[PDB]
This record gives structure tokens, C-alpha cells and sequence, in this order.
DNA sequence: AAGTTTTTGATAAGTTT
DNA sequence: AAAACTTATCAAAAACTT
């Protein structure tokens, strides 16, 4: 019983998406734009304050919207956390009661697969390109040169709280061999 | 742009002469 | 034995790739 319009870029196909429900019979009005950065809803954030948790939601075109990426289903599951599913027209995506609800549940949730196995097509072009030409990882700092230096450091006299200054490691990293001082568990 | 695989690093898990 | 101290968990990372 609610109602929310998407803006693109331009005033050319707003109007696609304004008077789109002007006969949807809806209730509110929810006007926004894009023009910032589209990571932290830049246009009616609190249309989903005020909306009326136990009935349905409105919004029609799941096309130009906010809706991207991975995230465009992990969150929208929540039409079926509180009392609303969906039903436009530009789209008429099989939604409303149960008729579309647990028609397009398995949709969004099964949802996995229609790209669950880019997690193979995506290794396709690294598990590859590691082979021998890269392997693509932080590259190290430290060079095996200076490494194996401090081989004999605090086997002579250099200390510990010492060692490591000119060098300027880590809070965490440094010690890699033996026991220091007493008392074990970790922590960083 | 949703990933790895290495090789990394400031905060939180921990005693007894 | 209280918190010195060396740990083995937790992000951000610079390298890269679908």
C-alpha cells in the first residue's frame, strides 16, 4: 500500500518510473536520487522507517534501482522478514502471497547458483594465471637477505627489544623461532 | 569487481625468581 | 603470585582477475 520511484541520471526516464504507479493506487510518495556515491543509499533511506512492517511494500523497477551486486539479494531477503514480498508492473515479476512469495523465495535464495559458480569461472582466470607468472598476493617487504641477518643477532649480544629498529617490522611478527621469555598464548 | 595466496602487522590472550 | 613478555587469531594490504 506504499509507493517509491527511481531515479537514473536524467529527467528522460523518471517519468518511466514516476507516473508509473500515478494509477498503482498506493498511499506515499518516495522521490530520491543517485547523484552522490550510490553506497550508502543516496534517496530515501527511511522509506523503510515509516513503512508499514506488516503490510506489503511498493517499488516497481527492479531494473534502473539501487539493487547491485552480490549484496542486491543478501539484504533484500528481508520482504519475507517482516509483511511484505513484492509485485510490480514494468516487471511483473510472480511475487505477492504465496503464489510468488515461494515461487521467487527459491529465487533469491537458490539464487546462490546463478553465480555460486562464478566462484569457479573467477578462479578460472586466477588459478591460471598463478600457474608460474604470479601468483597475486601482498608482496613482501622483507627481503630474504634480511631475513636469515638476524641469524646470529641475539646469538652474540644483541637483545631483543633492540633488534628490531632500523628494520621497523611488526607488533606481532618478528619472533619466528624459538622461545623468548616465559609465559605462552597469543594475541595481536 | 567478488578473489585468492603469500607475507604481512597494531590490538587483545597469558606466566612466575 | 600482579602484568613484564611471545604468542598464535584478525583486518587491511598490494599483488591481481574473474
Amino acid at each position: 500500500l506504499i509507493g517509491y520511484v527511481r531515479v537514473s541520471t536524467n529527467d528522460q526516464n523518471t517519468d518511466l518510473q514516476r507516473n508509473a504507479l500515478v494509477c498503482a493506487g498506493c498511499e506515499q510518495i518516495f522521490e530520491d536520487k543517485l547523484s552522490g556515491t550510490r553506497t550508502d543509499r543516496p534517496g530515501l533511506k527511511r522509506a523503510l522507517k515509516r513503512l508499514q512492517k506488516g503490510d506489503t511494500l511498493v517499488v516497481w523497477k527492479l531494473d534502473r534501482l539501487g539493487r547491485s551486486m552480490k549484496h542486491l539479494i543478501s539484504l533484500v531477503g528481508e520482504l519475507r522478514e517482516r509483511g511484505i514480498n513484492f509485485r510490480s508492473l514494468t516487471d511483473s515479476i510472480d511475487t505477492s502471497s504465496p503464489m510468488g512469495r515461494f515461487f521467487f523465495h527459491v529465487m533469491g535464495a537458490l539464487a546462490e547458483v546463478e553465480r555460486e559458480l562464478i566462484i569457479e569461472r573467477t578462479m578460472a582466470g586466477l588459478a591460471a594465471a598463478r600457474n608460474k607468472g604470479r601468483i597475486g598476493g601482498r608482496p613482501p617487504k622483507l627481503t630474504k637477505a634480511e631475513q636469515e641477518q638476524a641469524g646470529r643477532l641475539l646469538a652474540q649480544g644483541i637483545p631483543r627489544k633492540q633488534v628490531a629498529l632500523i628494520y621497523d617490522v611488526a607488533l606481532s611478527t618478528l619472533y619466528k623461532k624459538h622461545p623468548a621469555k616465559r609465559a605462552h598464548i597469543e594475541n595481536d
